[PDB]
Parts: C-alpha cells; structure tokens; sequence
C-alpha cells in the first residue's frame, strides 16, 4: 500500500567517516544517535542493562525499559556478528520515531559492547536498512514495518552524504524515506538491478585505476553500504589497487605522502551502463600537502565472508560523490551526481 508521505531525517557528518541521525524510543522518548545502515537489517541501541565494565556503555546513551510505558518485553538473546566486531544482547519492543513516522518496532537492547570499535563510535546504535532475509533472529526490519503502514509515496529510501565542512550551517547528510530529494542530486538516476532480493548488492563489471591498471576484469560484486566509511575490496584486490597508487600499508589503513595525494589517478567503477569515477580529491583525506606528512585513503581491504562476500563494498566514500536511491519495489539501486 502507498500513501503520499515523504519523511526526511537530517544526518550529522562526523569526520567523513560516520553519518548518523536521531530516533526516539519509548514513552516518553529516549533519543539515540543511529547509523542508517544498508549493510545490516537489525535495529539496536545500547541497553541500561549493559555492564559498566563495557566502557563503550559508559560513553553512550542507554535504553532504559523501566522508564518507558509503551515497552513490551521479549528477552530473546541476540548476537550480531559484524565485519568490525560483535554486539550482543536481547530483543525488546517499543515505539520508535524516525523523522515523524512512528512505528512499533522489535529491536535489540545491547548488553555487550566492545571498546574496540564502539569507543570510536559517535553514534549510539544502528538502524538496519537491509532486507528481512539478513535479519538476525528473523526480526522484521524497521523499513518493512513502515511499508506496512502504507503512508509512503514510494517503497524507496535515499541517502545524501555531504563532504565534511567545519561550518555549522552545513548539512551533514539526509535520508529520505519514501522518495528522493532533487535538491541533493543533479542529472538523472541510472539504475542497476540487485543480483537478488535480500541484499543491497549489485553486479560490478570492472574497476579501473587510471589508464594502465585493471581489476574486477571478469566481473565482481558491489555491496552498497551506507554504514561503511570507506570503499572496500578483498585483500588481494586492494593489494593490486594500492600498488598502482604507490600507497603504503599500515595496521588498519593505507597512506600516501600528502604531497603525492593530488597526483593519484582516477578510480572508476563500472556499474550497469555507467562508469562511476572518483578523483584523488574524492578518495584522499587531503589533511595537508606536506612531503613530511602521510595522508590516509578512504579505501581499505575487507574480506567479507560468504554468502554476501567475497565482495567490494561502496561506502560513504562512494555515496558522497553519488546520491543513492534504494528501491525496494523494483529491487534496484539508483545513482545520480550529488550536489
Ligand atoms: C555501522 C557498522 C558498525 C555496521 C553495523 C557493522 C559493519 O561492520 N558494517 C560494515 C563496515 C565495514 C567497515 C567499516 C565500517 C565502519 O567503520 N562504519 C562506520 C560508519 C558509520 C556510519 C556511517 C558510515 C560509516 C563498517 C556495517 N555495514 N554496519
Ligand atoms: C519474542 O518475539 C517473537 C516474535 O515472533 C515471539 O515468537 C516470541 O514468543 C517472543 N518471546 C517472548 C518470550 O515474548
């Protein structure tokens, strides 16, 4: 069922690596900073029942069911094993407010929150924008529940991720539920169908580094991940890519001498009928131009395990350049040049 509602949530851009917006849980609402994540399908926030020996719980907002009159107990154990770490807790139900839409939602109350990486998190929790097929504990995802209300103009949601400005007047980003915002893209959308329903993953035809270097020559996969900071490939693909850039591997990232940064070649991703090109300005964190300083790249290696992986992941690095529309009705992803 389709209505006429379009609901927009303003996002905060933290250092070009974390984009989060606000949701309200319970009666009266308890507010949380959440990542709207196409690479996961569960809603979770830290719990009041999280042992304060998990220091990430001391530094985050915690959900207290004892202060909510609309809370409905569940208690089923929940373990969410992600690429960056694991969170664990139990299932709870309450009313969630997201941009003006109110939905009764089953979510995870996290009681085990590792300091690595969650002490680096500016957000409190996660809003999974993925399909029910990838939902842990077969919990109905928030977007499915919003669709059931039949209030949205379209069975779509869109993401705009801005470049990190130090100006407060700068909008960090924006998620539109039910449509797209023409104020944040130009030209037209070019759609690529999903390999299969259940994953925000498409076929990638090839990856070009300048003129001479070529990767994904026989085709590969691309997961379009709003909850990933960087563009990611397999360890092997990233080794060849970084060799072509003249980048040096560190513990968790890849760097170049800052002065060399503006000289790096364009990287192009062949998706559907179009080539999606990122210049060095798009993937280099140009913090300086010093020959005496190292500059990080917004590209890393991430070996995603099956059935989803092996796959590339197009994270915030990609979405900043290309406004993205996630189309549930048609099982496709649309890209347009962001503005
Ligand atoms: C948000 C995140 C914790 C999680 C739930 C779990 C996870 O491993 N990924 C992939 C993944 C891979 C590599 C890095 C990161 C990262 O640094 N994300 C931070 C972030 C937060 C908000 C927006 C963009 C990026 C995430 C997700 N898609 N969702
Ligand atoms: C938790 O929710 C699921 C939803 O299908 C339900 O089947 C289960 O019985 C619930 N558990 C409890 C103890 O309420």
């Amino acid at each position: 069922t389709l209505g006429n509602t379009t609901s927009s949530v303003i996002l905060t851009n933290y250092m070009d690596t974390q984009y989060y917006g606000e949701i309200g849980i319970g009666t009266p609402p308890q507010t949380f900073k959440v990542v709207f994540d196409t690479g996961s399908s569960n809603v979770w926030v830290p719990s009041s029942k999280c042992s304060r020996l998990y220091t990430a719980c001391v530094y985050h907002k915690l959900f207290d069911a004892s202060d909510s009159s609309s809370y409905k107990h569940n208690g089923t154990e929940l373990t969410l094993r992600y690429s960056t770490g694991t969170v664990s807790g139990f299932l709870s139900q309450d009313i969630i407010t997201v941009g003006g839409i109110t939905v009764t939602q089953m979510f995870g109350e996290v009681t085990e929150m590792p300091a690595l990486p969650f002490m680096l998190a500016e957000f409190d929790g996660v809003v999974g924008m993925g399909f029910i097929e990838q939902a842990i504990g077969r919990v109905t995802p928030i977007f499915d529940n919003i669709i059931s209300q039949g209030v949205l103009k379209e069975d779509v949601f869109s993401f705009y991720y801005n470049r990190d400005s130090e100006n407060s007047q700068s909008l960090g980003g924006q998620i539109v539920l039910g449509g797209s915002d023409p104020q944040h893209y130009e030209g037209n959308f070019h759609y690529i169908n999903l390999i299969k329903t259940g994953v925000w993953q498409i076929q990638m035809k090839g990856v070009s580094v300048g003129s001479s270097t070529l990767l994904c020559e026989d085709g590969c996969l691309a997961l379009v991940d709003t909850g990933a900071s960087y563009i990611s490939g397999s360890t092997s693909s990233i080794e060849k890519l970084m060799e072509a850039l003249g980048a040096k591997k560190r513990l968790f990232d890849y760097v170049v001498k800052c002065n060399e940064g503006p000289t790096l070649p364009d990287i192009s991703f062949h998706l559907g009928g179009k080539e999606y090109t990122l210049t060095s300005a798009d993937y280099v964190f140009q913090e300086s131009y010093s020959s005496k300083k190292l500059c990080t790249l917004a590209i890393h290696a991430m070996d995603i395990p099956p059935p989803t992986g092996p796959t590339w992941a197009l994270g915030a690095t990609f979405i900043r350049k290309f406004y993205t529309e996630f189309d549930r009705r048609n099982n496709r992803i649309g890209f347009a040049l962001a503005r």
